[PDB]
């Protein structure tokens, strides 16, 4: 009885960086033409959502963030056609606008509408569906899954299985899709290759993943902290290298380790130097380097060009170059069908309330996804 | 007779950077075991050797220079398969051993064999056939092409057809080839698509015969000299322009005529500048960016892996990515079948004996190719 009415309901609002998450009431709009409000079941906590409070990644504050989260429809705007009331739904970070250049290009999946490469913070249409302590609170990647009802706009949800459990299929709005794709996707891993995963949190666990499903014969998982490696080889690591231990930089470890360069590395970190790390351990003739890590905003890298010269390809891709809406209720079929598993990421589930203790045990090292249930 | 013998010969001999090269007699000792004496017909002047005159590219000195070649063979050292006495013949400045990692991917060229990675300056035995006042001249690239004759390795020279015009042909051993494979091979251009290609010159104005090949719909030639703008569009450019006309920077400008980006850049002229402008100017999601130029020894490019993570890529090749040895006489054979033109990347053609004009004229701007003649 909801529908067209403002709903007062809890969320995560992050007033100033460098600071823990207020868990507090705020106002959420009803829909308007073209959107969707969805009552939140269950959130995971992604290193991305973090870099929002330390500043790596720049959106406007104060925010509701989280992007990685599954829920069900309260209700629609004018002109919906794609959801329902009562779907089963996961908020999209990248949208499909489905008209675009890039949505009409049959490799491309960043539309044009997202809100990742210029944040603004808001809607479609510019503003806000958000009012805390009656001041407007920005959007972030036009989902802000930390609260418990959230208004996306059509072009940013898709109807999933209405039989999914969405305190798993969450992953399939960030961490597993991402990492998954990047290699299954984005690099094209091949039968047999070498692979090198650099980074093995949520995403890069995703992406060992998926070079075990193309078939790669060695996957090196590389980390500064060994804690992590029992995880990876789990998924499909066929071995995992510190370099902490090693006096030499890694990417002679890694080219030596692979007799001349590995055929597809990854960096799935952050880290101006582990990208460039990551493509030189690649073959320097045929070798290819895919980055999903989220770099600190505005800095460049350093590189010499004739790593490329050689034969080199770099390249990099949000979302694992997936299509978000054709592809999130695909891979929530698949899931259901058992082709791939997500318990390996799920380390930790907290209540919505102890949101801070989840970001805590990021920080940490200790959890890979931690998932908050409303 | 001649096999078995030293022979006495005119060169072209670089003794200093920066100096013009001094044409006078050296020694060339008889192939050894897996070697060949080529009798050089016509080579061409690339900007590659002017590096080596500039120091942007180092190898050492003193040196014979000069890769870009077409010959008929004098005499072949024991164990020679594939090439007889009497054959035209054009030396292969990337090798192909047949037996490295390289040789037998399906995509790699940059066989490690090469002598461009770690420039040695011999033949693959370590040592020199060249003397010149009682002094050991270096090689280049396994080829040095600018003598009446040379010795390399049986890996970097292939045999061409018997009825070829060795004065139009010796630019598959480079200019053609390098910029044609790069659109063809290596971009992979796709029909209806916009391409656009920095640096008019001779390899440039062959990536241009490569979009066009490929049935590009645009070709946006990018050139600081508007003397090179006649010519791209009779290859195929459909526009050119000249960064110096706008008061914006020149990615803006492509991305404004290309209505958010193009599809493929390439990169023809070796600037570290031009590398991140071209990379720059493609779709931000889907476009793909190609290296073929040598950048300045040593240096690093400073870019955003932004412009990576949205989904560009990013790569570079020696060659035009071909494998040399089975590229190479395929290239001749569809040169004299009409399947593409050599003419013209042809401006000039001078005795061998002016070499040091053919540089000038180069470096004047006033020149595509000079093929020198024997
Ligand atoms: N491209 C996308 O769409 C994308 C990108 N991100 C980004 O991926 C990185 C990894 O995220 P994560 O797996 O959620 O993060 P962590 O759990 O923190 O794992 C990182 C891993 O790295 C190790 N590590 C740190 N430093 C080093 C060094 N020097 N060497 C080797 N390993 C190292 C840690 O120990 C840890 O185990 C992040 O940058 C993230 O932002 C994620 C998801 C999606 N995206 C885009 C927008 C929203 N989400
Ligand atoms: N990758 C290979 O195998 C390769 C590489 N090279 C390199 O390609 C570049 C181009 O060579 P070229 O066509 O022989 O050179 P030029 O005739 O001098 O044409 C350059 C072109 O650029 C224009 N230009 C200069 N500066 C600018 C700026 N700032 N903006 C725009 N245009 C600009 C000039 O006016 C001119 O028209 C070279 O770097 C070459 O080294 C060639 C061949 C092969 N290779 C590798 C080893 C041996 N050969
Ligand atoms: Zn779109
Ligand atoms: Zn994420
Ligand atoms: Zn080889
Ligand atoms: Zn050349």
């Amino acid at each position: 009885s909801t529908a067209g009415k403002v709903i007062k309901c809890k969320a995560a609002v992050l007033w100033e960086e460098k600071k823990p998450f207020s868990i507090e009431e705020v106002e959420v709009a009803p829909p308007k033409a073209h959107e969707v409000r969805i009552k939140m079941v269950a959130t995971g906590i992604c290193r991305s959502d973090d870099h929002v409070v330390s500043g790596t990644l720049v959106t406007p504050l104060p925010v509701i963030a989280g992007h990685e989260a599954a829920g069900i429809v309260e209700s629609i705007g004018e002109g919906v056609t794609t959801v329902r009331p009562g779907d089963k739904v996961i908020p999209l970070f990248t949208p499909q606008c489905g008209k675009c250049r890039v949505c009409k290009h049959p490799e491309g999946n960043f539309c044009l509408k997202n809100d990742l490469s210029m944040p603004r913070g808001t809607m479609q249409d510019g503003t806000s569906r958000f009012t805390c302590r009656g001041k407007p609170i920005h959007h972030f990647l036009g989902t802000s899954t930390f609260s418990q009802y959230t208004v996306v706009d059509e072009i940013s949800v898709a109807k999933i299985d209405a039989a999914s459990p969405l305190e798993k299929v969450c992953l399939i709005g960030c961490g597993f899709s991402t990492g998954y794709g990047s290699a299954v996707k984005v690099a094209k891993v091949t039968q047999g290759s070498t692979c090198a995963v650099f980074g093995l949190g949520g995403v890069g666990l995703s992406v060992i993943m998926g070079c075990k499903a193309a078939g790669a014969a060695r996957i090196i998982g590389v980390d500064i902290n060994k804690d992590k490696f029992a995880k990876a080889k789990e998924v499909g690591a066929t071995e995992c290298v510190n370099p902490q231990d090693y006096k030499k930089p890694i990417q002679e470890v890694l080219t030596e380790m692979s007799n001349g360069g590995v055929d597809f590395s990854f960096e799935v970190i952050g880290r101006l130097d582990t990208m460039v790390t990551a493509l030189s351990c690649c073959q320097e003739a045929y070798g290819v380097s895919v980055i999903t890590g989220v770099p600190p905003d505005s800095q460049n890298l350093s590189m010499n060009p004739m790593l490329l010269l050689s034969g080199r390809t770099w390249k990099g891709a949000i979302f694992g170059g997936f299509k978000s809406k054709d592809s999130v209720p695909k891979l929530v079929a698949d899931f259901m069908a058992k082709k791939f598993a997500l318990d390996p990421l799920i380390t930790h589930v907290l209540p919505f309330e102890k949101i801070n203790e989840g970001f805590d045990l990021l920080r940490s090292g200790e959890s890979i996804r931690t998932i908050l249930t409303f």
